[PDB]
């Protein structure tokens, strides 16, 4: 393997200030094709772990793949990913959540403004927002294929009071989100901080804070927007399983600290 990757001090500062950071071209075309093929397999065989877009039935997401797929199990331990998660969370880490979110060409939904941590705190018993997500770009992310859109520095407020809607956890994965940020709060945020939709080539990784507000629009391009999202959590920040409400394929219960893939002959 290559000497474990880490972010420069400038990159770390940028991540801390803005709440997100893109590394371009982390994975090459052949690597991304391997991940795309495995994603397709998970969409086909994932069963109850799969979600479909309402009004289309097109497969939208699949969850918990690193528990069921050897490829994705290895991916979360990649020397391209694990060392940076450790660096940013300043701890050993484990995977809280794994999901693949596809927005096909000419498809896609408006994803309501939200903070991930609100879900993890209330649904899963995550005590603090000492977690982040790595979004691997299976496709080039552009202005026009429904990029994750953020309020830069919007995580600095911490967790924001949100409109709650629905019972259970069914609507934690849907177009209509259980925890959504209202018109008023978002106006103030954006007036103060603005909006940014990070772009990048296929194989890029977008790191973003558990508490950063984000949203996305439909894909009006003729090109898909597949993302593999790995949520790393600090081991010290392990969720309180006694307040947990969701299956392990949404919220992990094995808090064993991850170690990196080492090079083998097979
Ligand atoms: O419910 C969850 O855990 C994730 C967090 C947000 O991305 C929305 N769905």
């Amino acid at each position: 393997m290559e000497p474990h990757d880490t972010l420069s001090p400038a990159q770390v500062d940028e991540y801390r200030k803005n709440g997100f950071l893109v590394q371009e071209h982390v994975f090459d075309e052949e690597e991304i094709e391997l991940l795309r093929a495995e994603a397709a397999q998970e969409f086909a065989s994932g069963g109850e772990r799969v979600t479909v877009e309402q009004n289309t039935g097109i497969v939208r997401g699949v969850h918990g793949c690193h528990l069921y797929s050897e490829v994705f199990g290895r991916l979360v331990r990649s020397p391209r990913l694990l060392p940076i998660a450790r660096q940013l969370l300043r701890d050993d880490v484990y995977v809280h959540q794994f999901k693949i979110n596809a927005k096909r060409a000419f498809k896609g939904e408006v994803w309501e403004w939200h903070q991930d941590y609100t879900f993890w705190h209330h649904e899963d018993g995550m005590p603090a927002p000492r977690a982040l997500s790595a979004a691997i770009f299976l496709d080039e992310v552009t202005e026009f294929n429904g990029p994750l859109t953020f309020v830069p520095g919007g995580h600095g407020s911490g967790m924001i009071d949100a409109d709650v809607k629905g019972e259970g956890w069914a609507n934690t994965l849907t177009a209509s989100l259980k925890y959504s940020l209202d018109v008023e709060t978002m106006r103030g945020l954006i007036e103060r901080n603005g909006m940014v939709a990070p772009k990048g080539p296929r194989g890029s990784v977008l790191w973003f804070d558990a508490n950063i507000p984000h949203s996305s629009v439909p894909n009006i391009s003729p090109f898909d927007r597949g993302l593999v999202l790995i949520t790393y959590n600090s081991v010290e920040n392990k969720t309180d399983v006694t307040r947990g409400t969701r299956p392990e394929w949404l919220a992990a219960r094995d808090f064993t600290p991850l170690t990196a893939l080492q090079a083998t002959s097979f």
